[PDB]
């Protein structure tokens, strides 16, 4: 088979084990990714614990001329990745092509935001005039070892968004990405590869959870932890990392709220896009419209008639709606319809299900006491909730246990920022559907959706600390 | 006669001759205030230049304290110090007083500010490599002795407005208040000499504009000149500054776009409050409507009905329009009226002058080939200028030479966002008067209209200059 | 007995069950303090979370005036709350007043930095070109309920610097101050109780560790948890947070490392001010001495001296060495005094312990074998290492599992930058023993030291969150 | 001849009349430049102001891309640019590649500086409480056109570091160079030529002092001067400008204060180096010793020997001393050399001079009566004042009318920060010799020595404006 190996210390490795993948669209093999031991954990920590000095000794400028070459070597093989990386996730081609260029832009960024780093010197006199011949110089400073976990949806893009900023502060990197999509996770360090960085500074692992996920984690060595997945592990991860830093980005049930005077054709086309993209297997997607009784109607019509425009098929074919990631997970989408269908809701699309291959759909008339109007699908469906008053919609929306984004569709802007100061949410987008766009911007969430501030500029101060030398002017 | 004396040096002193100073709205005398000389001048600056550098040694919480203290004394002595205040330049009782308030609340933020000033640490590796070893240690640092000249509008508050921000930071002050307005800037001193701040760091300068004028700006013992006042003497001292910094507030024609889809109700509300507050005597003003004609008629209504009711009359009685500080001021005023009257104008209030008070007057049908739909008037007027098209009103308000601050009254914010970009002014306020609002926030202006910016924080780094201390670790 | 109660929902309340406080001194009884239940604790949390609302609603010079005013209340009671809080921790008078002035500076400061909270705008266009009408208006926003949690050894003064900074922002409080020390941490609430707050906005908890130790940690209705103990204690609170933020002050063990060319006098004195103060019950302390052998001798005989003259005795007479908190303690730096001892260390100065009072001692020849070099001791016990090299002085400094802060005595300032950069702490004091000085510095510390990073503003940061609002302009 | 042209409005162009330009090393002719007419400059500016609304409408990322290009353009003919370029001004082969990839550098790093641009969230309720729900979003605007103008000793670094900030931020430009150094100013365009900037965002200026020296300056077009060359011609210019934004980098006569602890061989090295470089022909340059007199003998000798060691000759052979710029010039420094050595002076190195190379010359016991004390050669000539104490030297220092950079060499550091406090300059090296060293510190002189803060990001900031814009949230 197609043997892929992790690039460990400089060194290309196999294990005595491997973990065959196959494309989730088709189910044939792609090739084989090593099932690491602890102790080939033990060997890679080891390694990036070594480095970290001599990386952390080199200039702003050296480690960012590595990480732009990094971005290069992306941009050159984008086709014979994008490729690969869209038959392993069932994403479409051009998307998939996508990726892999947004890979390399954040990298890029990543590099220049993080060699403008500056400290600052404070004065003791603003506190005690006694104190007033006394300065701090505060510099910024590396916090060791991160550990870099991502997720299926965007194996590649949401790796290189922890890794860069990671990198260019001094620290060292181990990363880690999901079983299915570890093959593009290789892929990607083979650019690190050719880019030419010390032994050590960078490296993967690859292997089954109930073998080194707890110890990964764990693991003494690791001094920060970055990830982006579920819930129910990112509780666990924290718990985990006892009082060492941290960054989640976890669920999201975010809503779109739709005022009587919202333009009705510029909402539809939002929501259609937000909700539907990748079939809905993405954190910030619209999961829940929480919409004015008196335009309710209207609303629904447009967006029943886009949903039936949208393509359905195949990876290659470049289609809109593509097989979902695995068996089970088309399983669990399936038992939220029939939940929403058997309590009264209203299908205003088809029920259809072909392997693991779920056509769209748009459902009227959902209660609170359904469970799709609640718990994240991570497939496409996509639920209508009608309201009677503003005050009702933020109810009902910060009712929920998630707290990513939102978005909020009128024509009344003071009116929405009022609205938006008390949505329980990390980013509020007026007229237009939630996302991460624009990576320079900050992105959270609240409650159950995460821990930390991400966005480039933003995961550099949360990987690195502060070294405080204070002294006395003569 | 009450014989007023400069404050230098820890001294009141009082010179050779002195200048009387009359009550703009009943003519009565108020007293005296000193016509200092060349040589005097010499000796307040010699004075402060002496005293700097151990005032530049205290810590900033030392001088935090002495500014706490000018205010509190000020709030204790409002009504004493509003009632001259009120009389000499022939401002309402009641906003007499609230000036004094307000001048005690940006000196106690403007010394909370300062105190918290802070430096940054560069690093040499972020531009070259072979630099990694070296950093620059950067701090604020006082630019010497600063001269500050007040308005008679606001004799008191825009003294405090720059005294505050450039004690704090380490710099002496020599201040020249208006001669209309002595009295009360020398009231101003009083509470400064009370508050004990050491002999020369705060001096005073009183007499006349022919002796002193060109005297007090090109000494070269002056590091900063910072003044609010007519746009002809601001030019004029800004070529005296030679290469030196400076602060400058000049004059304003804010103009108020009106959209068809503004709330007329609010919009003549918020005209007619800034266009009509202290006879029209300020710089942030109203001072011409560019309103779509589809609303016009509707708006001039609502406006011409308002201005029927403010009232006029003396300052004790606190109207809303009262004499105008000069016989010269009115004169020009009037010439505006009979300009725009004899040009075609439609007058919607009656024309009234006795004294030197005119009574409000609302003119309709301005053409820009008008004087008074470009000059500054500086007294009770305000112009209504008929468009048909947003890029219209955009191209009459850019026209001008001023570009303090502007106003859009519209329901679209997005779109009221654009416009504001091709606005050549410093604020926008949209659906609300122009105005310093919050001494916190920025303040400033484009072309003729100033150079600077303000505002307590501006202020300061205004003031200040950097020092950079750079060398290798090993 | 004199009877304390705590400050909920605006009324004061005691419980069905108390526990009684005792004089460390002289076992006389102080009064009590109610032993709070969990259903207690409920109506605590419910009472804050119900009233943070409208205390977010406030502006923030209104928070501000409330905390200024609080500050005053102390100022004019710090004799009178000095008094008990002497006797309750055994703190000398007079040093226990300063923490009770100390408290109101803090406060103060923290009214005022907290009300200048500025967020940013950031541009789409930046990242990507399509996105450039695209900005992003993030301000900042308080998390919701925090626990506050103090040490014994400055229960008033280390519940001031999480109080004021989590008000300021708009957060509510819930304080937990220590058992032995929870009357002058009701003392302090009384001036909360005066300054008028609204009901439910700071409330008080009192009670036992195993009735509600987990439990006031584990509720849901916790946002943030601040604390400062032990590294035990604090272990236990980031794993029962989950992946909720947290802020924690933990152990230290900070050496002072003095090289061949210091100035030994002033190194002697600030090491055994650092060392001694309040019997050795600091975190930030001088807890090891690591100097180069060619200089030993010398250092040793001053610091001998200087012991000898320490005084030793009762809190009202103001003695440097007071008796130690409780006999748990006492019982626990003897042992680590016979450890030493036994194992070949040479002690310079007497063993002597009556009741809980253990007379001050120099320890000479102390080597890493054994628990005095490693352990924190938290008595007046100093132990002298002596080093060949300033390379061997960083590795047993960095062999430390804390890392609160470090001392160099030398007069080589660029190679004292470079051994700073190599110690694995916080804050680097360079000629000058170590310590929080100056509360706008940032104050944190390295691996089992703590979590997060202190000061004023940076405690305002860590208290708040981000809010994101994106929209497009036209 | 070689007849070289202006670009522009996007294209080249000639003029009717020019001017010759020759090698001040060997007076053959190099080619010829044109000779602009005021109604050309004219062009230049209407061309400039009708291309920057559409420049300002591109984002960050487009305007980074192009600046980025110009800079790998810029290296790849950097051998063909620097053999010009050392002919035209004298500089040293290896010296001239040197200055074109510094000027890559600085481009480069301005793209990425200036595409970092972020404005503020301010809140009303800061300063009132009625004014809570207001909030002002600021973000930088350009200033329009900016005329930036280089000097002869760096024609394309010191242009580059003007022109890379300004268009980032979305300025235009119009560069005018020394008419020395031409040539090389319109190398510097083919660059940007080729790059494909629109027409009229870049544009080159060359003519006659006597024709359109005033002209280009006072010009109303001009929003912003940015300049670097002679103190008379900078005083002339800030007076010019009227109350418009300047930037002014004039002349030095840095100093460097040499203690008896200092290390006597690296003070001799860093002396050396910084006083002759490029013959003395540059601003930042020690320019006079200013040593404690137990230390002077020893210093001068190790000064003298080492003069003796530097290479005196040709441009291509990379001698240390070249011909000065011109005839006029080294008639200056020879005249400079007669005062001293008449007055009593002691040469400790021949006086020779052929043609207009005059030979490296050190000058010992020098008093600051002597015309070499104070006055800015630009030539090979060092003088050494002795002096009796640190205050001595602080006064002597200061008493100079020039404040650009200061150089102190001691093995005392918080005395060195105290000294560094007292000196009137912008930077201070310790125990380094003076430099605008690493683009990204500030750089910046005091008195005559300039206005304005330089470095990258203080360059962007200068050349930028605020816009605010504000409104309440409902």
């Amino acid at each position: 088979t197609k043997q892929y190996k992790n690039y460990v210390n400089g060194e290309w490795k196999l294990s005595e084990n491997e973990i065959k993948i196959y494309e989730p669209a088709s189910g044939a093999e792609l090739g084989s990714v090593p099932a690491m031991s602890t102790e080939e954990v033990d060997y890679v920590y080891a390694s990036a614990k070594k480095a970290q000095p001599a990386w952390r000794a080199l200039s702003y400028i050296e480690r960012a001329a590595y990480l732009h070459k990094v971005a290069d070597i992306l941009m050159r093989d984008k086709e014979k990745i994008g490729a690969i990386l869209s038959k392993e996730v069932a994403k479409g081609y051009k998307s998939a092509v996508s990726e892999v260029v947004r890979t390399a832009e954040i990298i890029n960024y990543a590099a220049e935001e993080g060699l403008r780093m500056e400290g600052e010197v404070l004065e003791g006199g603003s506190f005690e005039a006694a104190s007033k011949k006394k300065i701090a110089v505060v510099r910024r400073e590396p916090v060791g070892l991160v550990l870099a976990i991502s997720p299926f949806n965007y194996p590649v893009n949401l790796a290189g968004s922890k890794i860069a900023p990671a990198l260019i502060a001094g620290n060292v990197i181990a990363f880690k990405p999901p079983t299915q999509g570890s093959i593009s996770g290789l892929l990607l360090a083979e650019a690190f590869a050719e880019a030419g960085l010390p032994a050590g500074v960078f490296n993967t692992i690859t292997g089954r959870g109930s073998e080194i996920g707890d110890y990964i984690v764990e693991h003494q060595a690791v001094n920060f932890i970055n990830f982006t997945g579920s819930t129910g592990i990112g509780e666990r991860i924290g718990k985990m990392a006892g009082m060492r830093p941290i960054m989640l980005e976890l669920g999201g049930k975010d809503s779109a709220i739709v005022l009587e005077d919202a333009d009705l054709e510029l909402t539809a086309k939002n929501i259609i896009a937000g909700a539907f993209g990748y079939s809905g297997q993405r954190c910030t997607a619209v999961k829940r419209v929480l919409v004015m009784e008196s335009v309710a109607d209207e609303l629904v019509e447009k967006i029943r008639e886009k949903v039936l425009a949208l393509t359905i098929g195949n990876p290659e074919d470049d289609a809109d709606i593509t097989p979902l990631i695995d068996t089970k997970s088309a399983d669990y989408v399936e038992g939220l319809i029939n939940d929403a269908n058997d309590k009264g809701a209203t299908a205003l699309t088809e029920i259809k299900r072909e392997g693991n291959l779920i056509c769209p759909i748009l459902f009227d008339k959902v209660t609170t006491d359904m469970r799709l109007a609640w718990e994240e699908p991570f497939g496409p469906v996509l639920p209508i909730i009608r309201v009677t008053s503003v005050e009702e919609a933020i109810e009902i929306s910060n009712k929920s246990e998630y707290g990513l984004q939102a978005s909020i569709f009128t024509n009344d802007f003071p009116r929405a920022f009022g609205i938006a100061e008390q949505l329980e949410v990390g980013t509020v987008h007026i007229n237009n559907k939630t996302q991460r766009g624009t990576d320079n911007f900050p992105f959270l969430g609240a409650k159950k959706s995460g821990a930390g501030i991400q966005g480039v500029k933003y995961s550099i101060e949360a990987m690195t600390t502060v070294k405080s030398v204070v002294f006395d002017i003569k």
